[PDB]
């Protein structure tokens, strides 16, 4: 009954035909092959956390003139340094619907890294999908469909690697909630386990869901992935081989690189072997001094425990994610600040604090990102509610009333991590931000604007101040405007008992109680709501008094700006909600796991329900919805018609046969094993510093492992090293990641007529459904979407396509994609239930 990961071995190499990598394959190959085992070992392994400069870094090649590659967070900013702008969070990127903005960011985050001298950004984030609306993360992901958010990861990866920066797909998979994600940080919360949570998921739901959105990251071309601090049925990610070499390298054929998260590799040999590429930040744990890999890794090739087209390989796919996006040997950006102080002088060597010299150059990477990021925050803005109140119009009296609407007084980046909740939500808190270079709240952009219109203006930035909030909003034409929040983010930062995750769907800071007081005192009341997620509306949004509702997300740097934007009509509002707006906690259908499960051992995230989370839940379930998946307003109003479906020829889905190739080996390496000494006439031994050399020709001595002696034969499973040809399997794509090629076939061209019925320009959000038809698929699942501009009056034309993947199942049995004889019927409309128009597939 203990949920099992089975064993999947040889790890894949990589393909020289692989299409989209056969440059990138080639110039790997020429760099790789002059590589000695210790360079090779340098490229795999972290330098150690605060060895240098950058989140994580590699070793140098500098006889070749590689400098070390910079591994720097986060999705949405260059984390831990300055003049970098702070864009919009994934949930409200998901929110836009729109490609061309999720593209415009990924590029501007690849840009600001670029500039840094980064070599690989830390996102964007498949992983979390959203599973449960607590799950303190979901926010640095997109939606929790899989189809919007593989989607939002291919436009935002696209952009990021035109920039010339390798993007890192993470999660990688099952890290949907932060309890229970770390042994030690867990331990120190009061929780006494002795692994971390295991996410134990049926292969049809790993294949409809999670994975899905991963397999367009790799299928637009990601350079690497992050494996996960959780476990997959009881094997860690970044040693689970059913993970790493069957679904990611085998199924889907990835060809770049995986890395571990930080502290998320625990073994060398059995971590190697089950797919682990890169060891970040390369010591067992932070400032251990020792590593998994490292010298255990050149002693494990050394001694045969890892063979030799084993190493070649992971070196092949570092360098070739590298070479994939543009960057060179010979004009690498130089890393010009430093992640652990924001000192123009300092030491290179920050957890050994040696090495004086200039590590900051406060390099100006922002441009005219601030325009794109006020830009998407707005179109990702989601109007809920809208009685006749929006757009304002030169208003007699605004009141702005909260704490969300003014300034942090300690400064927008007062708190490191952005841990504290104090003034206007930019964004969450955690690893997955940046430092503001300003942050527009929503008082300064409102009062200009009021102050320009000749419009009274009077604000009251305290959640608790009824006396005088009930005094101004009682008063006379008042258009009360209320901000509130909830927030959360990455499990080592705690505010309030809330450790990560959410311990509730409510708002925070008394939101719920201001916003009741504020509706019972003013018939004029606008809420604009900061979240990383739902919350319960329930209590409050039927009362008329409030005449609009907004949901603003996490807006990132221009919030201010993008609010008042739309609240003016400046853009009129398309944004849709990527997840569902449910009347209860328990409506959802799934929560985080708060306590452990499994007496002191590995807590036990069993994913029972299935495909069914958000919308798919609330509709088989028919549980009960403020406001569903894909739902907004706009200023104007649109009328849909004319639904057409043509079907397209296509062949028959074949299954993939034939062998790959044996596995190569790239150069060679001396047997002395005193070549592999610590070169210590050289440089001296940096303290905490992670090396690949060994101090002594003792090789097990050197190692410093207790349990130092075995072969492969006797600690890894069945074929761990065997380098032989290797069956293909029937789902995966000969030379074409993201599986069997067709799978990507067109079999049908969806359209339909879009008119604006109203008295103003807007975007409309048109979105396709699909009714897969058996009794245990969902009632409808996305398929599609688009986002368009229509004038007054005006027609314009949805078009969207539908693959082979698109109506197909999941079949355990076969292991491959088929469609099922259910009858499918197709769907478009402005939400996943106005299902306007209907027709079954031809
Ligand atoms: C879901 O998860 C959420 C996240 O975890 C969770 O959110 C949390 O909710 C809790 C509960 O609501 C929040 O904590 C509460 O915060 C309240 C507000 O605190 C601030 O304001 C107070 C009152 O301010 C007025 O009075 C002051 C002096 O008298 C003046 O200085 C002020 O200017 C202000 O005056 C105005 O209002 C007056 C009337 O109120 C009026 O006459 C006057 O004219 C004017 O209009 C301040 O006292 C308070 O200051 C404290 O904290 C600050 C730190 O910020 C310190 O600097 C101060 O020294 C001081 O200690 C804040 O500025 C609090 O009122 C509330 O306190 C009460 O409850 C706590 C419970 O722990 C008691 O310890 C405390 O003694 C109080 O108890 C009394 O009332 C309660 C409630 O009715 C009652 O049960 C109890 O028996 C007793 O009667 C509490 O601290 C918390 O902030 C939220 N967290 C986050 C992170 O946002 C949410 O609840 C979850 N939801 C669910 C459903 O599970
Ligand atoms: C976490 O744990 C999860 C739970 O265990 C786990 O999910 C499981 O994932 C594995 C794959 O990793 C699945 O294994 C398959 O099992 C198939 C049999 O499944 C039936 O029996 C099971 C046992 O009783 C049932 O549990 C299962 O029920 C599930 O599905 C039902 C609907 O179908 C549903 O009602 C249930 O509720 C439940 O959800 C089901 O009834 C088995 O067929 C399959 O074998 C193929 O694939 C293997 C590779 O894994 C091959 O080794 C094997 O040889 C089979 O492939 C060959 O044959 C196929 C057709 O028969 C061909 O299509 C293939 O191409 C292939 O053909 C080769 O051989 C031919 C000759 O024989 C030759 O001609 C060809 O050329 C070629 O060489 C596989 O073992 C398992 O079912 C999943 N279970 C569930 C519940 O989801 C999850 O993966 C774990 N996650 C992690 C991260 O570890
Ligand atoms: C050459 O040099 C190298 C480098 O110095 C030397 O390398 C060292 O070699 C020693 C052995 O001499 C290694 O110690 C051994 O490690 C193994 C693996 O430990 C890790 O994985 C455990 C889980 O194992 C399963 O899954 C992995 C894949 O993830 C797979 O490789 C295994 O075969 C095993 O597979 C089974 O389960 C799979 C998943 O479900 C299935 O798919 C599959 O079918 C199988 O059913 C895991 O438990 C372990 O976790 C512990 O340790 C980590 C720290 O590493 C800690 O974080 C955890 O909390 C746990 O405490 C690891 O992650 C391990 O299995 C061995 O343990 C057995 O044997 C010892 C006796 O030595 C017993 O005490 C144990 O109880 C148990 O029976 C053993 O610990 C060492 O890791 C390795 N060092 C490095 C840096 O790589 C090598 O020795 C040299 N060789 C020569 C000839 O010189
Ligand atoms: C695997 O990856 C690792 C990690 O990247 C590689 O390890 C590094 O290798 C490089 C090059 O082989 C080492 O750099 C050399 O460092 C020595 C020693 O410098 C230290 O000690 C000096 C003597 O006391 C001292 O003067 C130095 O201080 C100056 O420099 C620092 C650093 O920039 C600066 O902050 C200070 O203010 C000082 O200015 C320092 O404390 C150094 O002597 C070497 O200089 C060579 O080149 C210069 C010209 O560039 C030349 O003038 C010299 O004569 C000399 O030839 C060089 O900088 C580095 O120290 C290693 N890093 C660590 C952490 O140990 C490893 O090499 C990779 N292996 C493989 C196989 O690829
Ligand atoms: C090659 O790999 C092997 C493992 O395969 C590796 O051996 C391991 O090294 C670690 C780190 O040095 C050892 O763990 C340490 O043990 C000492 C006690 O003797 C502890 O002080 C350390 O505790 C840390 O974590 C604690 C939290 O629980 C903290 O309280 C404390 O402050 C420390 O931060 C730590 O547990 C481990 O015992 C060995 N394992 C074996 C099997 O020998 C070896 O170091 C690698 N070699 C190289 C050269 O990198
Ligand atoms: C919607 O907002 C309006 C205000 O725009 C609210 O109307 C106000 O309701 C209060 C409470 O009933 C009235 O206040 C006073 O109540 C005392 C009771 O002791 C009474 O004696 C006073 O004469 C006075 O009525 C207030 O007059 C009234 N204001 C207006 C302008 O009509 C309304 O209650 C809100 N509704 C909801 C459902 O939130
Ligand atoms: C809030 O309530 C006031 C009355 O308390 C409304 O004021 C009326 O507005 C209409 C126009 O819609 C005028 O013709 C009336 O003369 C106004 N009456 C008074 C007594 O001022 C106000 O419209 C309400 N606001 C909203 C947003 O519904
Ligand atoms: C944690 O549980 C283990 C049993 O798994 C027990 O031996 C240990 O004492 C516990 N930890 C603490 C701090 O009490
Ligand atoms: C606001 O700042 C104060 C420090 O002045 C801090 O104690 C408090 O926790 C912060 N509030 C929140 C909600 O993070
Ligand atoms: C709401 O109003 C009531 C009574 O008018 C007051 O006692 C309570 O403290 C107020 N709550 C907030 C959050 O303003
Ligand atoms: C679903 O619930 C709604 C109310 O929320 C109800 O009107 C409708 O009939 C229900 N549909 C079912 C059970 O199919
Ligand atoms: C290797 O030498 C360093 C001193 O430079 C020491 O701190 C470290 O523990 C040694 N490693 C082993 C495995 O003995």
């Amino acid at each position: 009954s203990l949920a099992y990961s089975e064993p999947h071995y040889p790890s894949p190499w990589m393909d020289p035909k692989a299409i989209g990598w056969e440059e990138a394959y080639e110039k790997a190959k020429a760099f790789v092959s002059q590589l000695t085992l210790l360079e090779k070992v340098n490229l795999t392994t972290g330098i150690g956390w605060g060895a240098e400069q950058c989140v994580g870094q590699t070793g140098a090649i500098p006889r070749l003139g590689l400098k070390s590659m910079c591994m720097q967070d986060a999705p949405l900013a260059i984390r831990g340094t300055d003049y970098n702008s702070v864009f919009p969070a994934g949930v409200t990127t998901a929110a836009t619907f729109d490609r061309g903005l999720m593209y415009k960011r990924g590029y501007a985050l690849g840009q600001e890294a670029k500039g840094k001298g980064v070599t690989v950004l830390l996102g964007p984030v498949a992983g979390p999908l959203g599973r449960a609306p607590e799950g303190g993360r979901n926010w640095e992901g997109f939606s929790t469909d899989p189809v919007l958010t593989g989607i939002a990861m291919a436009e935002t990866i696209k952009g990021t690697q035109d920039a010339g920066v390798v993007a890192c797909a993470k999660h990688f998979i099952g890290n949907e909630q932060e309890h229970f994600r770390q042994v030690g940080e867990s331990q120190d919360y009061g929780y006494n386990i002795s692994e971390t949570l295991s996410s134990n998921i049926d292969d049809k739901t790993m294949h409809e869901m999670y994975l899905w959105p991963f397999v367009d990251a790799i299928r637009a071309g990601v350079g690497s992935f992050m494996c996960a601090y959780t476990q997959a049925n009881n094997s860690y990610s970044c040693q689970n081989s059913k993970l790493l070499n069957n679904l990611l390298k085998q199924e889907n054929g990835f060809q770049g690189f995986v890395m571990s998260d930080w502290q998320a590799h625990h073994s060398g040999v059995a971590s190697a072997a089950a797919g682990l590429d890169m060891s970040m930040p390369g010591d067992t744990m932070f400032n251990s001094g020792r590593s998994y890999w490292g010298t255990n890794l050149t002693l494990a090739v050394l001694n045969g425990t890892v063979p030799q087209w084993r190493i070649d390989d992971m070196a092949m796919r570092i360098m070739a994610a590298f070479f994939k996006v543009g960057q060179t040997v010979e004009d690498q950006e130089p890393i010009n600040f430093s992640f652990w102080t924001l000192d123009t002088y300092g030491p290179l060597h920050w957890a050994a604090r040696k090495d004086y010299q200039q590590i900051n150059w406060h390099v100006n990477v922002q441009g005219d990102h601030g325009s794109l990021i006020r830009e998407i925050a707005a179109r990702g803005t989601v109007l809920l509610k809208n009685t006749g109140s929006l757009p304002l119009k030169k208003p007699k009296f605004l009141a702005v009333i909260g704490e969300d609407a003014g300034p942090n007084p300690l400064g927008p980046n007062g708190c490191a991590d952005n841990r504290c909740n104090n003034g206007t939500l930019g964004i969450g808190w955690g690893s997955g931000t940046g430092n503001f270079p300003y942050l527009v709240t929503p008082d300064q952009a409102l009062q200009a604007r009021a102050v320009q219109d000749g419009s009274r203006y009077e604000s009251v930035l305290r959640n608790h101040a009824p006396t005088e909030i009930k005094a101004l909003v009682s008063q006379q034409d008042a258009t009360a405007i209320v901000f509130v929040n909830a927030n959360s983010g990455e499990g080592f930062i705690e505010i309030d008992g809330n450790k990560g995750d959410r311990l509730n769907l409510t708002l925070w800071n008394e939101g719920d109680a201001l916003v009741k007081n504020v509706s019972s005192w003013c018939n004029n009341t606008i809420v604009v709501l900061h979240t990383p997620g739902p919350v319960l509306l329930t209590e409050w949004y039927d009362n008329p008094n409030i005449t609009a509702i907004l949901w603003a997300g996490m807006p990132g740097q221009e919030s201010g700006n993008s609010i008042t934007d739309v609240l003016y009509g400046r853009v009129n509002p398309s944004g849709r909600t990527p997840f569902t707006w449910g009347a209860t906690r328990e409506s959802y259908g799934t929560d985080v796991l708060y306590e452990p499960n499994n007496g002191n051992e590995a807590p036990q995230l069993d994913y029972t329900e299935g495909v069914f989370i958000d919308y798919r839940h609330f509709d088989k379930a028919n549980a009960s919805v403020l406001y569903e998946f894909g739902f907004g307003l706009s200023y104007t109003t649109f009328e849909y018609s004319n639904l057409k479906i043509e079907k397209h020829q296509v062949g028959e889905y074949t299954p993939t046969t034939g062998q790959t190739e044996a596995a190569p080996t790239f150069g060679n390496f001396s047997e002395s094993v005193e070549d592999y000494v610590f070169p210590a006439a050289e440089f001296p031994y940096v303290y905490q510093f992670i090396y690949p050399y060994l101090n002594s020709t003792d090789m097990s001595a050197s190692s410093g492992d207790a349990q130092y002696g075995q072969t492969a034969e006797e600690f890894l499973p069945p074929k761990a090293n065997d380098g032989s040809a290797q069956p293909l399997l029937r789902s995966s794509g000969l030379h074409h990641p993201g599986g069997n090629p067709a799978l990507y076939d067109i079999m049908y061209t969806v359209t339909a007529d879009i008119t604006n019925t109203g008295k103003v320009a807007g975007d409309e959000v048109p979105q396709l459904y699909v009714s897969l038809g058996g009794p245990e698929d969902p009632k409808v699942v996305l398929r599609g979407f688009d986002r368009l501009r229509v004038e007054p009056g005006e027609k314009v034309q949805f078009k969207a396509v539908l693959t082979r993947r698109d109506v197909s199942s999941w079949d355990t049995v076969k292991q491959d994609w088929v469609i099922t004889e259910y009858a499918k019927k197709v769907y478009v409309g402005p939400s996943s239930r106005k299902l306007d128009l209907e027709e079954v597939l031809p």
